């Protein structure tokens, strides 16, 4: 509550904290108790346009795009140091807004620091290449330039984390940006803008728009002055964005959902498999893009595994994120909880079984909050919607498989391909499986490990492009081939 | 004419030369005299789908995708050797179909050979990277895999050249492909498929669909089994394709048009500037994506330059591509010539001047052909359509500029950004200019120089992605991060 | 006295001409199977070596090859690769005739050599440097890769053409001029490849072949001031000598020396696989391989069982003529080398080891005239002995036990060398842990002898300096230049006007 | 002023740093450190023995093998190198004064070093976790091929006296970023800033044995640092004759080497150059730090059409160069480092006169009253010389430049390359195309077009020919501290069955 007394309630456009053009506002909720904890501006589409034009003017002036890469690196680094300095407050603020446990939030702040630090160090390392020209008396070189103006749109599950992944490289490369976080979770994003302002950037280089996607999203994807749209969210929105971006042939980077398999062989460390299955399915109430919602367990240990899992699920401590006992918090909103509830109806209707959970808890201390019980769904198959679609809640499905080939076939029988895992003490087997899985990230005997050093993104419909690592940086760069003819001669093709 | 007696008239699907599903056909024209010279199959949308499903089956069997990169390289190299072996016939065939001069066609065959040779040698050079994991007791690696099934669509101006740019990397990486050339120029594309078949590839690895984009194009961009659409064509079609590809969040590579500036300073080698201005504007009747249709000349030499240019334009030899005297051939079709003619009306209507040309030649020997006189348009400015839009004909516009900053501003005052040139003996100045031009390729004291060793593509609306060079190869690859935990421990987050 | 030799040159190739030794001296080349003279070649002088080097310099400076486009240089290296394949059969027979190894082992080399030239042919036009984001405003910073210049290349006798391919390919791909000198006792295939390269066509002086003893012309090739790089593959004592001499003109060096390569076998290894590969590692080409698995480390729980299985197999190894399909192991290269091996048997016995099998010349009738030596297995030895620490380079292996994984690693690394080694175990996780702790340039897991152009090869510790093959291999033949242009120069005005 | 300089020394260690402890020489022997401005002893430090060097090397080995640093995550190693960078900036002022006190160069030149050093550590800190090897597309089916980059192991690092901390930063940063253990030995006559940086690195915190500092004469402990068998790499920056000796000794255990030796760096000036700019940079190139710079532009090549005009402009400017104390703001050029070095320079003036050259200005000690007690030597210009002379071919390493004429572009290139060296050089001309042609033909590691002395961590530095072996700075700089390992796994092993059963 203390955190909020000095926190800005406004958008940041062209170097000034400013209200919505129509002074409209929005109430921010704390999912633990559904109480309004803060009120922020609700920007208009004209505000978004003004920010974009500001980013363009700034980009063209060259104050940031022509700054030395080394210096750009030092500034991104300064932002990283600010995350660490205000680690505590930021973590609490994220837990307050999103509802996840405090330790999960501390972990984010550690990642975020490393994300900024990674890109800060990557800034001055590769400015292009020299080519051995196949034409005599010519010099051929490729120079990497910042792509230009970029719009950045994030989801509500991990607001600052997803923002760090976009901001760091944009700044490291010299781009100008316009960021818009999920309308329902802008607290940490506002805070980071306050921090970036302290670090100091040229007027127009960074901008923050606050508002509903349905209202200002189309401007951010479709305005002609935008050179790249980096979006992290739902698949249906991603498609809409791509279609809109096509109007001005605008580059896109999409980080969409997943139906991530968690493959468990009978030769896996059993207690390890159970631990990580619980983790994969219930961290942040399964509101994770890399969530292991699709468990694939080998028939020989399926029954044994289902029992062990269900027992553990019955003991999961639900509660307030600020409370150390809490193992799983609430889901983000009434709308989202309802979406999850309607999936339980869908699953039952198509023949699946709700082995445990699948309802709101009625325990007294949880009644006022947006809680939903950790759930396990059994007796399902690949043809069902509950198995194919991203529920994005504390829910997992269990499917059996006889052989290694069948496990692969099933893991890939999905429109998505973001991430997955394989558990087995036979490392050679796990390796074979990993090579055949059409997934952007594959974990062997682990789950949820991502880091700035390596690219993250999807195969198939989980996305287009990548974030993090060297490839992450590349989305914010464009190549130019400059060829100089050191001994120019007339071609004399046309008559004299 | 001899060339055509043994040339296939059919599509190539799943290892067999086959007719259209409805046995429909199309007549191919020779723009020099407008006579039908060949008849080919006109595929249906069901044929396109069948080819795509075939490419998928092939990709999944692994006969090509799992072949060693080294071997894949040897096969792409074998294709390169076939281009050189049949260099003569291919060149004649391209001149027959597209109408350009024979020497311009020989040049293509030399480039095409080098394109295949370049990618053949690039195939086994980079299979990913090893990462220094920030987490102890873990192994982190990134593997590059072929993206999967790719659809390739080409234009009519340089049919085989544009195809070579797509086929070479697709094959080098292990992808399966479905190619569809411009419905009006399929001759050389059919031939190269005959040649690739001789080299030998697994059933389904390569497929050729023949037909109108309006008929089968949507299947090639929108079918769910497609992992990448590589398109080279007009901007309006590119947007349509991107929008359609969005339905299954399909990657895209777009190589669209340009309004390429040819900047000439008063300190340029005058006779060199004139030579290259003629070249830039009239090679292949200005039907080149890199055509220098927008001449920007410095005011101090504008009048002198306009005279020199106009005199040379009056002497340009028009005629049959097979005739050595010929300097400029006809335009590709009655439809295209009409689009060009309507632009002359547009230009006159908006205040510009047709300083020379702007009409069909009435000379006896050219009357039956699709010729159009080389044209020079003066007294125009950046606000006019004739200057902003891609005419794609033997037409150039001349604009003056006082200073270096004004030249840059004008060169960039366009929705496009594919390529351009700068002429000046002050190499330092030319370099400054090159750095400020938002163009994918910038030539200093030269024009039209492109090659496999360097990436080609556009800034802004001239495209998305790149072709040729290492970046060209990357459009056909996808990254996977495989992280192994060599000493897995339970996290024990949840209760026991 | 076969067909291959009737049209083969007997001379050096200097500055575009096949020429005799300056003093017309010559040398007789032997076939180790029967010790008969099969060919006579020129024996160059140190003045001939100097003349070739000066020729390489003149050629390098004229730019006809160093300024050719990388793409074209690639096409020419590719043309050489095609020639290796075209004359695959003859080259393989010629190598078997000169070195004594089996024909199939020679066919395998010709396949690698082709792929070596092909790899570098494709690598030639792929990386010409980098563009740097300058920390100084109004400046352009770029790094350009240039051919290092004149390079001398010296090879051993075990795999003459293979070792030559590894040096020639990158030198030519990069634009360097070279002077090659093969082992004085095995120049046949090297001469042939020069004939083939000449057919491909290169500028006068770009390639040169010197024939002669290292003791005579080697010092010129490592110590002449016009040499920019010495690439040497041979024995450790010669490598040291070369490095010391190269220091006179601060000349770069690339050294590919010997090894005491461990073949680690755990009790959870595929037993029959381990035995197969142990035999292979120790006896291919009579153990005359730089990557030979002469130091077998077997886990105590299966040591006795493994020693028996190995010894039985060794007793059945078919020795004979390389051209004969039955032959599994040929002779050693020379009387001198066989004597070196025999003296090691005395050393081993003297320091307490046991010759469990072999350790002598075979007296079988059909082998008496040849330079044969029986495949040998030495037991009851430990790391403190010379027979275990030093490179014997013959058909000899030592067997040592180890109790734990840490002890296997400690022993595998208890050596002055670090070229290559292997680990056998069905527990891939364990094999991976071990591989990470082995100070070796190449580590094989459940395999042996796998090398290829796509990956760098070379040693840790005293097995060498630098690398061959892969991108790093190419880099030995390149030098970096940083060109920094100030696009808006201002006076600094540090000193008084 | 200079006072803040002497204060610096009251808290500075006087000892070697071996295996986590500040310790004296094994024989308690010591050495006096001089301030070249007045030749007064300003500090006394330990003078290590060869046994001390060996003990440090064995300590580095033990540490390397324990894996506390070599197995730390690259990311963390980066953070620590970054912490060192932050310490350079924090103590920027004191370090700069200390370097000026010890080496004699101006305070501003020292501030510049501290700025570079900070950036050097920062660069490598950010490079630490960026490339851990590559995955190869194996030509053999059912196999996985990967190349892992590992720290090379134990490294010995030896630096010169002209830019002590700068040359040390170039070696320490990558060694630490990569996970190597190191043993550093600075020039026996300039150990002040090197000792200080070790105090700072100790504060940052590193495992026992990871870093070690040996103090002593090269003639005494140098052979152990290059020839001990446990050393995996010797990184040396110094004179050519010492480099050759080191290489020869390193050969005993086939030990890798990185050598950064001298230069005879050409400063080429065409008649179409910005004349006043050419003169400014010619002065800079020849006299910064009294020409005691490895990249010094001691060989001026000026085009015949403007040679006479240039010689006069240069000489006039040389007569006005302000000599004095490094701590005094007026000072433009300080003294040379030692009586031995000044004598070496003086003997070169005799050499030049004897072989026919002309001492157009300077070539003597200044007799001005305030400079008499210091190791000063007048900025000198030598004319009427040619490529065959020793004064032109050899590295004088003093405030001396030679002027040679050239008629054509080809002649300029020929002369610039007529030298055993190839470290760096410059080209001045407004015709950028011409300057580019020239730059491509110069056998030099770094070539400046219309500038001089520009080096930075982002780009590799080193020589062609006898100016060295290997590179420092940039990605290539890091690679000297790494070794490649190819791990090939056969995922479906089969018996070869070559031998009978
Ligand atoms: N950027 C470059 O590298 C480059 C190179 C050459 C040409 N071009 C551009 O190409 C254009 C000229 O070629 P064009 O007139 O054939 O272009 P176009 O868009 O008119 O047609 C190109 C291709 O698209 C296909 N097509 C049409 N509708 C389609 C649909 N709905 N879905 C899928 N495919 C469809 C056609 O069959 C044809 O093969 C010009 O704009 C020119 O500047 C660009």
């Amino acid at each position: 509550m203390e955190l909020l007394k000095h926190l800005s309630q406004r958008q940041y456009i062209d170097g000034e904290w400013v209200e919505s053009a129509n002074k409209n506002t929005r109430d921010i909720i704390n999912p633990y108790n559904q109480e309004v904890i803060f009120t922020v501006s609700e920007g208009t589409k004209e505000d978004a346009e003004r920010a974009i034009l500001a980013a363009r003017r700034a980009f063209e002036s060259g104050e940031w795009s022509q700054e030395t890469a080394e210096t750009r690196g030092k500034k991104v680094r300064a932002i990283a140091d600010k995350i660490k300095e205000h680690r505590e407050a930021l973590a609490r603020l994220e837990t307050l807004d999103t509802g996840k446990t405090l330790e999960e939030s501390y972990a984010d702040m550690d990642d975020i620091h490393n994300v900024f630090m990674y890109f800060a160090g990557l800034a001055d390392k590769d400015g292009g290449e020299m080519i051995d020209s196949p034409i005599p008396d010519t010099e051929s070189k490729i120079v990497k330039e910042p792509v230009g103006v970029v719009t950045q749109i994030t989801p509500w599950n991990y607001p600052l984390l997803q923002a760090s992944w976009k901001i760091a490289p944009a700044l490291a490369t010299g781009c100008s940006l316009v960021m818009k976080p999920s309308e329902i979770t802008p607290l940490t994003t506002i805070r980071v803008f306050e921090l970036m302002e302290e670090v100091g950037f040229p007027k127009g280089t960074i901008n923050l728009i606050l508002g509903a996607g349905s209202e200002v999203g189309d401007v951010m994807s479709g305005h002609k002055e935008v050179d790249l749209v980096s979006f992290t969210g739902g698949i249906e929105t991603g498609k809409h964005i791509m279609k809109n971006a096509a109007n001005n042939v605008t580059n896109i980077a999409l980080e969409l959902g997943g139906k991530n398999p968690n493959i468990i062989f009978d030769d896996a460390d059993f207690e390890l498999a159970v631990d990580q299955a619980l983790n994969g399915g219930y961290f942040h109430a399964g509101q994770v893009c890399s969530a292991g919602s699709r468990i694939l367990v080998q028939n020989s240990i399926k029954d044994k595994f289902e029992q062990a899992l269900i027992d553990r699920v019955k003991k999961i401590k639900l509660g307030n994120g600020f409370d150390a006992d809490t193992e799983m918090g609430p889901v983000i909103s009434t709308e989202h909880r309802n979406k999850i509830e309607s999936y339980m109806d869908v699953a039952k209707a198509e023949g699946a079984t709700i082995a445990v959970g699948g309802k709101r808890p009625d325990r007294d201390d949880l009644k006022d909050g947006l809680f939903f019980e950790p759930t396990v769904i059994t007796n399902c198959d690949t043809s069902m919607r509950i198995v194919q679609e991203e529920v994005f809640g504390p829910v997992v499905t269990v499917e059996g498989f006889e052989t290694e080939q069948e496990a692969i076939q099933l893991a890939n029988d999905s429109i998505y391909g973001l991430a997955g895992a394989v558990f087995s003490k036979d490392i050679g087997k796990a390796q074979r499986v990993a090579n055949k899985l059409k997934l952007g990230t594959v974990w062997i005997n682990d789950f949820f490990m991502y880091f700035a050093q390596a690219p993250w993104g999807g195969y198939k419909q989980s996305g287009i492009g990548r974030e993090l690592g060297k490839e992450g940086l590349e989305e914010y760069l464009v190549s130019k081939h400059i060829l100089t003819n050191t001994n120019p001669q007339l071609v004399n093709w046309f008559s004299k």
